[PDB]
Order: structure tokens, then sequence, then C-alpha cells
């Protein structure tokens, strides 16, 4: 058995407060002795519009140092050690504003025991979407595409596949993840309050099912704190445009490779929790034995 | 508004039997104004052994003739038009034998109105899970979608629910609904009957039609087990199926479902909404943001 590590909490626009929140799970999850951490989508910042992102994102490569220098000091305070998954954002790259691309990278970073970044997986599928009954949500104003398919990570756990949040909905992704060798797979997200109730543990446990893997769910939850007081003096914002009421579905949960709910936050509390997993990998053997799908599939009419 | 009737039933091995449950259930789905009935796998038999079915597909042939004739009958009858989708066996072709083929087919017929055969669709993924491929020849080709008086239809059956890519495809091709004609089993039923259902659903934004064999199946055959010289210790006659027949909209939305009261054959309907199914897709629109460029 593997132990595994995931994070729910509540980011604000406020990176240092955020750190301390993430340090704290970290620092929780090696007590634990969990050998992987999972933290969602945007640990580093919320942001109020694309603007505010641009702004924020260029405040995360300090968040990053800093974030493996804790990750070291952790590890070396515990004697012993731990990899952490973690969503942040990054600035656009020279050659990007060459091309007319101010845009944030949306980026799930692996980070391992010794502070040293495995995979920057640069996120593939932006959520541009009219949410019912409520906003126009347009990720691709902010955030540019990735153009690359994520590495399998082989992690302390086993076989890693990453992806996204919105990621989730286009399963020939988790299928490829799946191709390549993943035992493992994890959508670190932000999920909407509508569509979270109405489809996050559907399609969790339908990419679980799907690919015969573990699937970790870190989520975002609850009202975020998007207030920025320096940025919104800089940007001469009104109090009437200041306001932001962007709410987080949470949830977050293990499933394993039966579609089976092994751990799930604990709904009594808004603010940050970590839930722990032991992963299976006899389990998962048995399940891929029993139903040989991959041995299965029609690759001479499909792809 | 377009009426969709979905049927449960249970095959035994006896076609005669199985034709008139058939009949039936499209009787009763043309009396409450369905425009098409969907009807499981299997709806001609379900056997006990590679060497039954064998034998049981040889009186297919005219099981589906029998049905052409009871469609145009019924509708006829009625005064009222439908058309059926229904599961059932095919015998191998002469050629298949001589090529060392002798296997059965297993078949999705879409049969219009005018009793006509508009689609044989042979199942593409075996179920061979912990032995179906030694009975059943897989098939060779993704099936056309059908303009069903509901909408752009994409067929499949049974264990091709379990590989998304197949679906996917049937949307990429213009499906509006999906079928998953279905003898399933119990263990996997409970666990990933509604779930897997659901899933192809919101993958594909598309109504998912569920039809399902129900219960416990008596495939006795005396007079097969005679000409066999079976002995009774080598009998296989008893097998379960899930049920649990149902409706889904392209939000996940079980919007119609077997009575779990009801015992044996049973209609399931529901009315389709087109405009439904234009705002789901105008709003999160996945087909405009795939990455065809990595992964298609």
């Amino acid at each position: 058995l593997k132990r595994v590590a995931v994070a729910q909490l509540c980011s604000s626009a406020d990176l240092t407060k955020n750190l301390k929140v993430v340090k704290e799970l970290i620092s929780e999850a090696i007590q634990k002795k969990a050998d992987v951490v999972f933290l969602p989508e945007a640990s580093d910042y919320l942001s109020q519009n694309p603007l505010h992102s641009r702004y924020l994102a260029q405040k995360s490569p300090k968040f990053i140092r800093q974030l493996q220098s804790s990750i070291t000091d952790l590890v070396r305070d515990n004697s012993r050690n731990i990899d952490v998954s973690i969503g942040v954002h990054l600035p656009p790259s020279e050659q990007d504003l060459l091309e007319g691309n101010d845009r944030v990278r949306n980026v799930l970073l692996y980070i391992d025991h010794e502070g040293k970044i495995l995979q920057e997986y640069q996120k593939l599928h932006l959520f541009d979407v009219d949410v019912p009954n409520g906003p126009i949500l347009k990720e691709s104003k902010s955030v540019q595409p990735g153009k690359a398919i994520p590495d399998i990570i082989e992690s302390p756990l086993g076989k890693l596949g990453s992806a996204i949040c919105y990621d989730i909905r286009f399963p020939e992704f988790s299928l490829k993840l799946r191709s390549m060798g993943a035992e493992i797979l994890c959508f670190p997200s932000a999920f909407t309050i509508k569509t979270g109730e109405a489809h996050w543990e559907l399609l969790g446990r339908a990419r679980a099912v799907d690919t015969q893997c573990y699937v970790l769910m870190p989520g975002q939850v609850g009202m975020h704190d998007l207030s920025d007081p320096e940025w919104e003096k800089q940007s001469h914002m009104s109090a009437l445009e200041k306001s932001s009421r962007r709410e987080s579905w949470g949830h977050s949960m293990v499933i394993d490779p039966w579609g089976k709910i092994i751990a799930h936050a604990d709904p009594s509390t808004v603010g940050p929790q970590l839930i722990l997993a032991d992963l299976d990998r006899e389990l998962l053997q048995e399940i891929r034995n029993k139903m040989p799908l991959w041995n299965q599939r029609r690759d001479d009419l499909f792809h």
C-alpha cells in the first residue's frame, strides 16, 4: 500500500497568505506519512479579471521558489521525503510576448523532495463556458493553452498522469494517459458550484472506471476573497468593480479503479483540509487482469 | 418533442417465445405513441454456450423475417408508424465458413416502419471478461449515423459502452442520440451501469438510451440438449441480468427509468427535446474545444 494526500483549499488573491496555507497542508501530509501530496489548480492565486491574473502571475515565480525551499525545509526537519503536485500560474515567456501572447500559463507543477521541479504541465483545455444560470466565463482571455501532452511521472505512488480541471471533460486525454502507462490520474481543479453539483463526482468516477486508474481530485472550495487593494489602487478600480463572488465546489476525493470513492472531504469545513488514502497496486492489477480493456481496443478503427 | 420507447425484457433460449414478447412490446410502444422503440442486446435468444449459440443462430434469420412482417402488420393495424432498434444474432455467412470463421454475429438491427433493415451493426468490442469471442466474431465497421424520427442516432452494443472513443466518434459523426442495448451482469451492473450511461451522455452531450435485459434467465432447451447428447452436469442454463433500463438527457439527468417493482417485460417512455440538446451544446461547446492537434 502507498499513502497519498489530497488537499482542499480556498485560494485568495494574496500569494503570501496562500503560501502559508499550502505550507501547512504539506507539513500535515508529511506528518501523516503521505508519499505525495496533491493540491488544487490555482493554489498560488485566483484573480478578479484577466488583467489581475497577469499582474499576479508576475509574483508566482517567487511563490514557487519559496515553496521549493519550504518543501526541502520540511523534508529536512521531518527526516522524511515527500513529493508535491500543485497548480500554479506562470507569466508568458519572451517568445510568447514576441508572438503577441501576453497570457499566463496555467501550470501543474510536480516538485520532488529535493525541491526539484520535474514537470510543468500547461493546461490544454481552457474553461470557456456559459455556466447554466450563471456567468459567462472565458479562461482563454487570461490563460494561454498548452501545446504538449504531459509525460507520465514515475512517482513514489506509481505511474502518474497529470491533468487540470476542464481537461477532465475530454475522455481521449485520460485514455491517452492510460495508454502511455498511467496507474493514477489527477485532476486538480477550481470547479464551479453549478457544474460541480451536476458532474464533479460523475466525471471523476467515470474517468477512473474508463481508465482503470486511481483518480485524485484536489479541489478549490468556498467563496474566494479576491481582494487586492494595492492592485485595485494601481488599476484605478472603483468599489463598484471591486466585489468578486467566485465560489468553488470542493468535495475533494480519491477514487479507486473500480469507481469507488475511498476518501472524501468533510463537508462541514469550508477551510483548508487534507484527505488521505492508501493506494493498492494489487487491486489495480487485479481489476486490469479481470477486464483487460487495453488488450481489447479497436485501434484499427479509432485513432 | 419526439417520443422514444425503451424496452426491458428477459430472453430465454426459445426464439418463438421471445418473438411474442418483442411483438407485444412493439405493440405497446405504438399504443403509447412512441416514434422509435429500442430493445436490448440478444432479444432473439440467449444461449448456454458457444455450441448452443451456433445452433440458435441458424434460427435467427426466420425470427428476423417474421419480425419484419410483424412490424408492418402492427404499423398497419394501429395506423401509426414506428421504427425498431433491436439486438439479434446472425449465423456466419457461407463465405465466413469457407474462411474459417465459424462464429455468430452479435448484431443491432434498425428496422423502419416499412419493415426494411436500414442498418446491421455488428458488435465491435466483445465481452471477454472475468468469453464472447469463443462464439462471436467482432465487427469490421463503425456504424453510420441513422437519420431516425427522433434525430441523429449513433448505435452501439453493450460492452461497446466501455470504450469512450467509440461514443466520441459517433458524436463527431453527428450523433444526437446514442443507444447501448445490453445484457449486463449483476456485479458490473450494480457498479457501473448507471455511471457509464450518464458519463457517455455528459461526455458526448447526447441523449443516451439504455435498453437492458433483466432478471433470472432460463436458457433450457431440451431439444438441443437431447440432440447434443448432453449430460445434466454440463448444463449451463442460468444467467442473471441487471435491468435498470433508462433514458438519460445530454446533461446526465435520468429522465425515464425502469420500475424496479415490475417483474418481466416493460416499456419506459421519454419525450426528447432537441432545443435542450442544442442549448447544452451552445453553452459548453466541447466539440469546438477538442485538441485534435494532439489527440486526433
